[PDB]
């Protein structure tokens, strides 16, 4: 299964590669991947936090109604984002016992292939906007705990 890597490995700050869609492969890491996220009450994970360089996240969306659900977001990238910013306290499962907050846009726009490998475009605002930034940060090496210095 996989296992959260934290701050010191080297696998954090390696930029993660862009992904050629392999609906097979992504369906078994999407699994294991919310089995990891979920196994540490997270909300988001990305995939060089368990060791694989590759641009791919999932964004977890649990609610009452249907119960827990995540989405699979292939080559994540931000198009657009809000002027207005908004401050939050996050933590990650990478940088055990801190948390920090952080101001960043309060909306964006994002295109990635999903679960089914179609092209998606969704504008987000909210949690769902705030863990896709702190996500995408992970493909590109960067930790939120840099934010302060
Ligand atoms: C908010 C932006 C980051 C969220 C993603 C992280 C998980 C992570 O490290 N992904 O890279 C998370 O679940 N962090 C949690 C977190 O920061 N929480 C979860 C609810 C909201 C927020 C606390 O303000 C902790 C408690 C595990
Ligand atoms: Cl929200
Ligand atoms: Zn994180």
């Amino acid at each position: 299964s996989l296992k959260i890597k934290t701050i010191g490995d080297r696998c954090l700050r390696q930029k993660s590669e862009e992904v050629e869609f392999d609906k097979k492969e992504m369906s078994e890491l999407y699994d294991q991947m919310c089995e990891a996220m979920w196994a540490s009450d997270g909300i988001g994970l990305a995939a060089p936090q368990v060791g694989i360089n590759k641009r791919v996240i999932v964004v977890d969306e649990t609610t009452e109604e249907h119960g827990k659900y995540a989405h699979l977001m292939v080559n994540p990238k931000i198009t657009w984002k809000s002027e207005e910013k908004v401050l939050f306290d996050e933590g990650c499962l990478s940088v055990p016992d801190q948390n920090g907050e952080v101001l960043r846009p309060k909306s964006i726009k994002v295109t990635f292939q999903n679960k089914d490998g179609k092209y998606k475009k969704w504008k987000l605002d909210g949690l769902a906007a705030r863990v896709v930034q702190h996500e995408i940060d992970h493909l590109e090496g960067i930790l939120f705990v840099d934010y302060f210095n």
